[PDB]
This record gives C-alpha cells, structure tokens and sequence, in this order.
DNA sequence: TGAAGAGAAACCAGAGTATACCAGTTACTTCTGTAACTCAATTTTCGGGTCCTAGTACACTGATGG
C-alpha cells in the first residue's frame, strides 16, 4: 500500500512493507535503477544511441545533448550569495572566537558512526543483497538510564 | 443703741428633663439535593514539553619540566 501521511507530518498510514517494495521494484523494474555495482570515445557512441532511443531524437541531437549538459575544493570564496555571505560572516567570527579550531570529539564521534560502513564490500559476495532490499532505518531509543533522559530521549539507528 | 436676726439681690451647681443613639428581636423568604437531557462557557488538572543557565565529560592540545 501506498505510504501516506496520517499526521501531517509526524507520522503516515499503516502500510505493508512488502507490498510497498514490491511497488518500488515493479516501478523501476529492468530500468537499470536498480544496480549496486560500481560506477564503471567507444561508450560515447553507444551512450548517444541510447540517448537518442529513449527520447526520441537523431544521433547528432543526442551528440549535441551530451556536449551541452556536460558537468557544469578552493576555500577561497568571493562575490558571495546569501547563504554564502552567512557562511563567511560565521567563518570569520569562529576565526577569531576559536584558537584550535578542530572537529570536536562528537562530530568526529557521529560522523565516524554514521559513515562506518559506506560501499563496504561483501568478502564472501555470497552475502550480497539482492538488488531492492528495503533497508528500514530504525531508531531505538535508549532506556531512561540518565535523569535528563525522559526530557531528550537519546536513541540510536539501525539500518535493518 | 446696737444685737440678733429680717429682708434682699446677686451667683452656682445639680436633679430631673430632654434627647440621642443603639441595640433587640418575628417573620418571610431563598436555597440547598437528585434527577435528566440539552449546549456553551469556564475551570481544573495533568502529562509532557520548553527554554535557559550552569556544570560535565572527554578527547585533544599545548606546553613543561626534569
């Protein structure tokens, strides 16, 4: 069944969870969506006959589109944006605010959590997941082992 | 021919007299409870948040000294 908000935006409608990825796989069935492989003058011309196979189009006009939409750090940053002049006003006061200016140990702590095991491979590759498996991000919330505890209750995350 | 009282025109306090409040009580009403459905207004209470100031842990830094 379809997810669908009962609250607002707390919380949605009782839904099978097989049925919903059976959705998903049947809606990016054979598309190619669906891969978990890595990313990889020949393959040009390949790419721009498929291009022109799905949009219906000439050789020359998928040549043109994949040499026009092509692909278009420095901590350097000038003739700024909104968003990037509050960054720089914020980079600036830390400057002078911070005398070490270095990932705290919580950052450090929850990045290093969270990106533990990112394109891991499988060492048995018999072991892989199926390509569509669904994974649920639990959180379970800690027991009340602290006071403060029942005021922000600490959880942690499971990708099951 | 004064003497011991006789009369006379003043003050002066006080005892009824006059007020002056100041309670002292008889009916004669409302207002309870319970019941009920109604609806809206208002309160209470109640579990949980909410924000805020103040420490606290903890890994790291930064010398420091022997």
């Amino acid at each position: 069944n379809f997810p669908e908000y009962e609250l607002p935006e707390l919380n949605t409608r009782a839904f099978h969870v097989g049925a919903f990825g059976e959705l998903w796989r049947g809606r990016l069935r054979g598309a190619g969506d669906l891969s978990l492989r890595e990313p990889p003058a020949a393959d040009s011309d390949r790419e721009d006959a498929a291009v022109a196979r799905d949009l219906d189009c000439s050789l020359e006009a998928a040549a043109e589109l994949r040499a026009v939409c092509g692909l278009d750090e420095v901590i350097p940053e000038n003739t700024d944006l909104v968003t990037l002049g509050v960054r720089k006003r914020f980079l600036e006061h830390r400057e002078e605010t911070i005398t070490i200016d270095r990932a705290c140990r919580q950052e450090t702590f929850v990045y290093e959590m969270e990106s533990h095991a990112i394109g891991k491979k499988p060492e048995n590759s018999a072991d892989m997941i199926e390509e569509g498996e669904l994974i649920l991000s639990v959180n379970i919330l800690y027991p009340v082992i602290f006071h403060k505890h029942k005021e922000h209750k600490p959880y942690q995350t499971m990708l099951v």
